[PDB]
């Protein structure tokens, strides 16, 4: 008797100042080196986060494809999310590593953060 979801476990990649970014993963059925990550950004605060831009880097052996995001606004009070697809190419199947760069306005400040994603599960690259 085991209760874990079948497939690639989801993670909270970042959570700070009321911004929360979740990652869910889909391994391609046809291409063992391709992993599709859908990001959901949420805002648990009382003010909207505007002009949201999610960017990311991977190591040189990898390749990245960022598709366009559903929106620029992370609504206040958790009334919606921003969705963005990113595809990761890992031809050598090495340990997945990602640095994210976030940029947005909130509470009358231009917000910046740069942070490493530390909790990729082994099934997102193995
Ligand atoms: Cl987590």
């Amino acid at each position: 008797f085991n209760d874990i979801a079948p497939g690639i476990p989801s993670i909270t990649a970042y959570s700070k100042n009321g911004l929360k970014i979740e990652f869910t993963f889909e391994r391609s059925n046809t291409n063992p080196s391709v992993t599709v990550i859908t990001i959901q950004a949420s805002n648990s605060t009382e003010l909207d986060m505007t002009d949201f831009v999610f960017q990311a880097d991977v190591p040189k052996t990898f390749q990245l494809q960022l598709l366009s995001p559903s929106s620029s606004v992370v609504p206040a009070f958790n009334t919606g999310t921003i969705t963005q697809v990113i595809k990761v190419l890992n031809p050598q199947k090495q340990q997945l590593r990602m640095r994210i760069k976030l940029t947005y306005n909130h509470k009358g400040s231009a917000m910046q953060d740069l942070a490493e994603v530390n909790n990729f599960p082994p099934q997102s690259w193995q």
